[PDB]
DNA sequence: GATTTAGGAAAAATCTTAGATA
DNA sequence: TATCTAAGATTTTTCCTAAATC
């Protein structure tokens, strides 16, 4: 019936905002706020806390952020549920998240009455997914192929498309048709997004 | 004497965090909340109001955002003073940011008391500006182009937004690399997130 | 039976340059 | 002096479409 949260974001700002968004409900209780990965791994076992609130990156490093963070949550506390609560608008990093097995995604855009959405779904025992995250997904076998990989790989490194090309004796349009179709693949529409993919899971 | 925020940011949630840590001081009044650059600017008239309270960037397109947007306020509400709260380390694009000549930056990592600081000091040259200056500069529009590119926009993109040519925003972004001694996209986001 | 490879067509982004601004 | 703008020809990348491969 009743609820304990743990709260970590590296915005002090947002951390007061959501401390007092969920102030708001009674069944649940804020029992740490944390500021990086450090702190929050350290004081996990002292707290019992059925819920962890999470941005995806944020300072310590010794633990990490991101996908390494929770992995490493979900792997020594599985017991913990964990929302992510992100400002993440790229469609493979979520989808990466989700396939973690958390209990949540709630985008920092648009969503005053999805947390707690988020969080009342969660005594159900059932999962919520904001408007705003399903449509983010709408995009999405998505794994890629052993050439696609290569050229990403590449990419991920400095290399330009028509630089990819050379290097592998293969025409321009064969490596961007590859780089073309593991983004198509991954859910990603730019190079941007790619990248940024490409360093989440990495 | 007293004193009128609107509040900008599209996190809902942080909108209601500065909502709830304003609403504390007696002598400010939240008088508006507003979650794109359009809405904002048409209520603009309608809400006497001392202090815009923003991000850098939020949707609306007709007014665009960040230094821009500003700079539309600053030409069109010059009565209006703005404080930018925003959300990255990045020091050339802040750089540009504290060139503009607003009333009081606050970031949104570590600045818990910062954002009624600064809000104190317009009461009674500018010490929230001045605060981590300390910590080859960029040009206003260079920033932007750049902030955008960084932001997912293409150049093609960020062409159509500002209602200027592909070339311009192109010559932009690729001199704004010049600056910055950096060779390539890859290389650019790297630094852009250092 | 999907991955690997490209052709031409096409669009997107850069290398010029150059007037204008301020 | 540095910055803002963008036409002009050029380069890089993608779109569309289709062949051999494995």
């Amino acid at each position: 019936n009743n609820m304990n949260v743990i709260i970590a974001d590296d915005h002090p700002i947002v951390l007061f905002g959501i401390r007092k968004s969920l102030e708001q409900i009674e069944w649940v209780n804020v029992v740490g706020e944390f500021e990086d990965s450090t702190a929050l791994i350290n004081n996990l076992p002292k707290l019992d806390a059925h819920v962890l609130i999470t941005d995806l990156s944020m300072p310590g490093d010794k633990y990490g952020d991101g996908i390494t963070l929770i992995k490493y949550i979900k792997r020594h506390f599985p017991s913990l549920s964990i929302i992510v609560l992100t400002m993440n608008n790229n469609p493979a990093i979520l989808s990466a998240v989700l396939d973690l097995d958390i209990e949540g995604i709630v985008l920092k855009q648009g969503a005053p009455t999805d947390l707690p959405k988020a969080l009342a779904a969660l005594q159900k025992g059932k999962k919520f997914t904001p408007e705003s995250v399903s449509r983010l997904l709408e995009k999405i076998d998505k794994r890629l192929s052993p050439k696609e990989s290569e050229v990403l790989r590449l990419f991920a490194e400095g290399f330009l498309v028509t630089e990819i090309a050379k290097k592998l004796n293969r025409s321009i349009k064969t490596i961007s048709s590859q780089k073309k179709s593991a983004m198509m693949k991954l859910g990603v529409e730019n190079d941007i997004a790619l990248l940024n993919y490409l360093s989440s899971v990495t």
